[PDB]
C-alpha cells in the first residue's frame, strides 16, 4: 500500500518519529535504513541470524537453534540470511569489524563470543521518501501509528547537552607515536587507530538521529534498536552494492579537504591511488574475468574528498557475502596493506571495535546487497552511551595533530547530542 507524502514533511524526521512511536507501542526492535532517498524502516523480528567468532545461531519463534561453524564466516552468514530470505524480500542487520579478520588469518586472536554479525528477517517494512509513504506487511496498530503521526506531525526537537572530547584515556596520542614508528620500520604504510569517548549521560536516539542528519550529507544513515544495542550513524562510504543484474561497486574516498589544493597534493593522490589498486585488486578476485574497472577515477566528491568508484560483475562461482568479505574490512578505516594494518589494530585500538568500521547492511531476496560503513555514529549498549573516531596513521604523522583530527570528526555528532527524554 502507498500514501502520499504530504508537503513539508522531512522524510528522515517522519521515518525516525515513525521508528520511535510505534516500535515501542508495539514492543519490537527495529532498523531505519536511508539508501538513495528512501528510508527503510525495518521492525519487528520474524527471524535473527546471530554469527559469533564461536557459534552461529538461527532464532525463530522464541526457539534458538545453535551451530558450530568454520571456514569462511561469510559462507556462514550467507547460507543462513539466504534460508531468512526464503520467506521475506529483505534483511537488515550489522557486520563487525571483527567480521573481516578471518580472511587474513588472525581469527584465532578473537576471544570467545565475540559478535561478527546480526541479520534478521522485519515483520513489518516501511519506506519513507519525498513522494511517499510504502507499506509492506504492515497491520493495524502499524498503520493507526503512521496516520497519527501524519495528524500529529513530528515533535520538536529539543536542545542538545554537549560532551568533552579533549581527555585522551585511552591513550590515542601514544598509540598514534607506535604505528609511527611501526611504518618507519616498514611494517605497514597506513594504519586508521580509534578512540572511543563515553557519553556521560544517556541520549534519545531518534531525535539525536534527527537531529544530526540536518547538519550531516551522508552516503548513508541508519538508526536501530536491536537486541539490546541502540546506534545511530551518518556513514561517509559505500563498503560496496551488489544489484540484482550482479553488478558490484564500491567507491572508496581517500583524501579529504573543508578543491585545487585536494586535486595537486601528492600526499592525497599517492593514498587515493593505493586505496583503488586495493580495492581493485579485492574486487577482481569475486567478480567475472575482463568485467572490473575504475570508473570516474580520482575525482572530488562538510568535507571534500576524493573518489573513485570501482565496477565489475559478480563471477557465478562467487556470491554477495564472498564480495562483501573481499572488501572488509574497508581500506578506509583498515590500513594498507590491509592484512597487517588489520593486524596492528588488534594490538593498537581497543578491541573489539564491534560496529565501529563495520558495515549497516540492507539484503534482498532478488540478490540486492547495500552494505555502508559505520563511521560518524554512536552506540549505547549495556548501560554504556559512547562516540568513535580514528585517523589514518601514516610515516609523516604526529600524534596531536591526529588527535585533532579525531576531534574534527567527532564534531559531525558531539553538537548534536539529545539526551533521552
Ligand atoms: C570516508 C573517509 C574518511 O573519513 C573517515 C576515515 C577514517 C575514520 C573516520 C572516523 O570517523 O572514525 C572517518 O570519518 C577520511 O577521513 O578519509
Amino acid at each position: 500500500s502507498s500514501i502520499p507524502m504530504p508537503a513539508g514533511v522531512n522524510p528522515a524526521d517522519l521515518a525516525a518519529e515513525l521508528a520511535a512511536v510505534v516500535t515501542e507501542s508495539v514492543d519490537e526492535d527495529y532498523l531505519l535504513y536511508e539508501c538513495d532517498g528512501q528510508w527503510v524502516l525495518a521492525a519487528g523480528v520474524q527471524a535473527m541470524v546471530e554469527l559469533d567468532s564461536d557459534e552461529l545461531r538461527v532464532i525463530r519463534d522464541g526457539v534458538t537453534r545453535r551451530q558450530q561453524w568454520s571456514g569462511r564466516p561469510g559462507a556462514a552468514l550467507g547460507e543462513a540470511v539466504d534460508r531468512l530470505l526464503l520467506e521475506t524480500d529483505q534483511a537488515f542487520g550489522w557486520v563487525a569489524f571483527e567480521f573481516g579478520v578471518h580472511r587474513y588469518g588472525l581469527q584465532q586472536r578473537l576471544a570467545p563470543h565475540t559478535p561478527l554479525a546480526r541479520v534478521f528477517s522485519p515483520r513489518t517494512r516501511i519506506m519513507v521518501s519525498e513522494k511517499e509513504i510504502r507499506l509492506f506487511d504492515a497491520g493495524i496498530r502499524h498503520r493507526e501509528a503512521i496516520d497519527r503521526l501524519l495528524a500529529t506531525g513530528v515533535r520538536e526537537v529539543p536542545q542538545s547537552r554537549s560532551v568533552d572530547v579533549s581527555d585522551d584515556p585511552s591513550g590515542f596520542r601514544r598509540r598514534v607515536a607506535v604505528a609511527v614508528d611501526e611504518i618507519a620500520a616498514g611494517r605497514y604504510h597506513k594504519v586508521i587507530l580509534s578512540r572511543c569517548v563515553e557519553v556521560p549521560f544517556a541520549i534519545d536516539f531518534p531525535l539525536t538521529y534527527r537531529l544530526g542528519r540536518r547538519h550531516n550529507t551522508p552516503v548513508r544513515s541508519f538508526l536501530l534498536q536491536l537486541g539490546g544495542i541502540r546506534a545511530l550513524g551518518y556513514s561517509p562510504e559505500l563498503v560496496t552494492a551488489v544489484r540484482a543484474d550482479g553488478v558490484v561497486i564500491t567507491e572508496p574516498l581517500a583524501g579529504t579537504r573543508a578543491r585545487d589544493d585536494l586535486e595537486s597534493n601528492s600526499k592525497e593522490i599517492v593514498e587515493h591511488a593505493i586505496s583503488v589498486r586495493s580495492s581493485l585488486e579485492e574486487i577482481t578476485d569475486i567478480a567475472e574475468p575482463g568485467s572490473a574497472a575504475v570508473i570516474d577515477f580520482m575525482t572530488v566528491r562538510s568535507v571534500q574528498h576524493l573518489g573513485s568508484t570501482i565496477r565489475a560483475r559478480l563471477d557465478p562461482s562467487s556470491d554477495r557475502m564472498a564480495a562483501l568479505e573481499a572488501l572488509f574490512p574497508a581500506v578506509t578505516a583498515s590500513g594498507i596493506p590491509k592484512a597487517a594494518g588489520v593486524e596492528a589494530i588488534f594490538r593498537l585500538d581497543e578491541c573489539p571495535r564491534g560496529l565501529y568500521s563495520g558495515a549497516v547492511v540492507m539484503l534482498s531476496a532478488d540478490g540486492g546487497l547495500d552494505a555502508a560503513l559505520t563511521l560518524r555514529a554512536a552506540y549505547q549498549v549495556g548501560g554504556r552511551t559512547w562516540l568513535r573516531a580514528g585517523a589514518g596513521i601514516i610515516e609523516e604523522s604526529e600524534p596531536e595533530r591526529e588527535f585533532e583530527e579525531t576531534c574534527e570528526k567527532l564534531s559531525t555528532l558531539t553538537p548534536y547530542l539529545v539526551a533521552r527524554q
